[PDB]
């Protein structure tokens, strides 16, 4: 698809068998999702945005469908205000910015 | 141009007579620049992201040149850790996400 930016670029994702809404975010290095259960071990990480930093849980090699495209990669879990698909998984689905 | 997302999508902008580097950020509703002077009226605003909220000055009808493309709109000025070009100006340069 070609997604314009007049509204938020929200898509459906599927993770752990559950559908969620997430933002395609070229300003995010990292995918970060709201609190949920994921399999395996996690590692600590801090991520910093406009209001400061938060602690998140880093899960690696997580299966996640994004707008119907399959990705397998790192998902951060923590008190983000919105689910965000960052560049680590945008590259897996072949996304580019065009103007 | 077509900008891949292996690295942060940074571009050169011109704003208020000044050249700056800024992030093309589809996850940002609004454009937010580090502290600088801009002419004209402003009003205070709070914007929230990961980490919480910051207080900014909202300047309307500001012209910015973004990687060679002129646009006008609202620019928020405050203690953002990174200069961010948000959707309000991305739309004006015809930026899309494609995959
Ligand atoms: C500020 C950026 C350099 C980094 N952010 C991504 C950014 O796109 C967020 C993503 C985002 C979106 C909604 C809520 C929180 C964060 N947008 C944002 O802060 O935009 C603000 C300006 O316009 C407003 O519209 C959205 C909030 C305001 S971030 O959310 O802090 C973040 C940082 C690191 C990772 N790995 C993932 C996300
Ligand atoms: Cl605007
Ligand atoms: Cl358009
Ligand atoms: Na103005």
């Amino acid at each position: 698809p070609q997604i314009t930016l007049w509204k938020r670029p929200l898509v459906t994702i599927k993770i752990g068998g559950q559908l969620k809404e997430a933002l395609l975010d070229t300003g995010a290095d990292d995918t970060v999702i709201e609190e949920m259960s994921l399999p395996g071990r996690w590692k600590p990480k801090m991520i910093g945005g406009v209001g400061g930093f938060i602690k998140v849980r880093q899960y690696d090699q997580i299966i996640i469908e994004i707008a119907g495209h399959k990705a397998i990669g790192t998902v951060l879990v923590g008190p983000t205000p919105v689910n965000i698909i960052g560049r680590n998984l945008l590259t897996q689905i072949g996304a580019t910015l065009n103007f």
